[PDB]
């Protein structure tokens, strides 16, 4: 089940073979004594050092992981550079605001004195998706580590040499060995894992499916969990928009990692003004893409990660366009070997229709009208998913004002979704529960420890 | 079947039908309404106010609400009392830092702005037990009721009268029909309220088995949650211990509400040197406990909950001393038709011993003799719960060192458990995960909003 098909050419690269029982117990037994290890002696400039030198290897082999990405999920190269550049800043941030963020923490009482330490409390799972090979592991392992928690990695069946390697990146990086283990397991091991008296969390990040079995399972072990799930977020185009700024990152919004991307604006929300043009406009900006080899710095839209991803996105298409939904540009497919959808655009998308509800996972944007700024929160609330979105407005006043009315975790003014170290990354609904990156997602696996001292 | 049975007399004073399924859809729909209204147009203030006559009321008529938690459940009329002061103090906390805690977060970043607005989710199922009636409801309904979640109860069967007071007294503070809904559903209910989409989260307070089987629930239908399991907390017993103020606490410690306290002092930790002379002190304490009628302000220790809890207890002594366990003290029956069981002290429990993992939710002192400090850290850690704990010792700077050592959600310093609205409740392992009370629980089921804009 774990192998690298190359998405470009379906060439099947390599093959891994899945992990034993007793390989996963010895994993687990390591990864819980070296909790124990970080618990007893202080070993946290260590771990600041290591997790600068992970920093260090990435920034220095950026081409190399770069391209393990690329062949694995295959993304354009140049997009995974950009992904291992973020993850060189997730690594370096936590590594340093780690001492601010370990700090024990003072309570106002007038009973005594009262403060809570932010200690680690074991080993944690982490269920990972291909879409972001490395940042989807950076984003738990950094803060995690550096609280002092061993990880143990179960990531996406398409990218192996991926999860495989950020291990031995880790490694590489002067870490200990159990600091983050990849798991080539089955979702029945995960069910063990996640029972195992050893495993103190899972933090997810996938499928609606998946969070659902994970999290159930999490439920009856009575562990802790953090959900990331996808998204079909509003891209709000307000009566002020700067039509100039807004052609500028257009291609961006919807069609970066070819549209897999749990936060890309996949529900276009323009004015009955603005229709007709802004219909064009998605158009023209959908046209520039040159689809192609994705090692090539020419190519612009990149095959999806499998032929099921393939399938599906088409296959949505399909439907919305039974249903009711109005194709305005692409649709037909591309002969050619990979994976490949062509840019595609819908409209006429109505609450009858099944696809008006269905996050679409591919380079498919869908235009939605409306006619006043009341009936665009309406339709942007009007789903299961609450992740992120776009509020596109020259007055930002107006665009913050309107955004506090979207039910959802992230909300992005005149730009597609932006993802930082310093910025918390989460959502509601369908969408999980729970923050990822800046000083939320450092303690969701923390034990807030209180010391009470009465006068 | 939910009804009050007077512990005290084994008399059934109130019998309440269960709540139909059209009644539970109401309430949800209710509840559901009343969120989108409080998302929609801003009621804080409103809220804070009728908080504030929430613990107007109380503290007028403390003494009403009182006995009827002593009927319910048969805690000492006094004690009874004391939690009403306690459940006053937490609805002025949050009606009072309600404006700072709901306040925007700015984030530090330089590639533009960002901050984060705290914002309501949705309806919250509370479940909860019967050992604390009123404070395990206010615990979670005053930070929620603030944020603007409604709130949905599902308390303990044996104290209904307790549960549906609650909704009168919110309902007579002014507060909107739907703020807080009891619920007398059966567990099947509750399943199909958890599966429910207008629920957006569920936050218990109770045993293992009931716990994990909720969170079961909620993990399938991709809820957070938050559990509030048992504890078995060590006492600590340093070698420079105050021993006057050490007597002066261990009635509280392990006697209080009868022992039926997931913080009670359960496991006693001492040095050898101290060992003997510890004995005679607990048993001099332990043989002050004058029990009776609950009403009566003679009255130091009370019947247990219910005749199941004392047979389960009585069960729990058997069982100790059948695999070895020493028996200190007590141990003897009481011929009364009340729930009674006298206080007991056992000695001698090895991880032989079935008992020596398991919490008794009883007036059962537990003594452990260790040879030294280090061995006192073990014993304490060597256990399947981590709620609270105590460390006794004159020199606070080694207090402190210690309890940081123990691994667990609380320490007290010289001194048993106690709880207040700036201090964080909460756990690890079977203790649970996720914290009540202080900023921490008021933010469990908060959305944090991301709000960004790029330079």
């Amino acid at each position: 089940a774990y192998q690298t098909i190359y998405p470009y050419t379906n060439e099947v690269l390599h093959t891994f073979d899945n992990m034993t029982d007793q390989g996963l117990a010895d994993v687990l037994e390591r990864a819980h004594l070296l909790y124990k290890k970080w618990r007893k002696e202080d070993h946290l400039e260590e771990r600041k050092a290591q997790l600068h030198q992970v920093a260090n290897i990435l920034r220095r082999d950026r081409d190399k992981y770069a391209e393990i990405m690329t062949k694995d999920m295959g993304k354009l190269f140049t997009e995974a550079q950009g992904e291992v550049d973020l993850c060189a800043d997730i690594a370096d941030y936590y590594a340093d605001k780690a001492d601010e963020f370990l700090m024990s923490t003072p309570l106002e009482t007038d009973s005594g004195q009262a403060y809570y330490l932010k200690q680690s409390t074991g080993v944690i799972l982490a269920v990972e998706p291909w879409n972001f090979p490395y940042y989807q592991i950076m984003r738990v392992f950094a803060p995690n580590f550096i609280v002092g928690n061993p990880m143990v990695l179960k990531h996406a069946s398409i990218c192996p040499r991926s999860a495989q390697s950020f291990e031995e990146l880790v490694l590489e990086a002067g870490a200990e060995a159990g600091s983050i283990t990849n798991l080539f397991i089955s979702y029945d091991q995960v069910s063990q894992v996640i029972a195992d008296k050893r495993v103190v969390g899972v933090c997810l990040t996938g499928s609606e499916r998946g969070g659902a079995s994970i999290a159930e399972e999490a439920g009856k072990n009575l562990k802790k969990t953090t959900l990331e799930l996808g998204g079909d977020d509003a891209f709000i185009i307000l009566d002020d928009a700067d039509w100039d700024q807004l052609e500028k990152v257009l291609y961006f919004s919807r069609l970066y990692n070819a549209g897999q991307v749990c936060t890309s604006s996949k529900r276009f929300i323009v004015l009955d003004k603005d229709y007709d043009r802004f219909k064009e406009l998605l158009t023209k900006v959908f046209k520039t893409a040159k689809w192609g080899d994705p090692m090539d710095p020419e190519t612009t839209l990149a095959p999806l990660s499998s032929a099921q991803a393939k399938a599906d996105v088409l296959d949505q298409i399909k439907l919305a366009l039974d249903h009711g939904a109005e194709l305005v540009y692409g649709g037909e497919a591309i002969d050619h070997p990979g994976h490949f959808v062509m840019p595609t655009i819908i409209a006429g998308l109505t609450k009858d229709n099944p696809i008006y509800y269905q996050e679409i996972f591919g380079p498919v944007g869908e235009i939605y009208k409306v006619s006043s700024e009341e009936e665009a929160i309406e339709v942007a609330n009007d789903s299961n998913y609450g992740l992120g979105g776009t509020i596109f407005s020259s007055n930002q006043e107006h665009a913050k004002a309107v955004a506090a009315k979207i039910e959802t975790g992230m909300s992005f003014i005149n730009s597609g979704w932006t993802s930082l170290p310093e910025l918390p990354f989460g959502g509601i609904k369908h969408s999980g529960y729970g923050r990822e990156l800046s000083e939320l997602g450092f303690t969701s696996f923390v034990n807030e420890h209180l010391i009470y001292i009465p006068n």
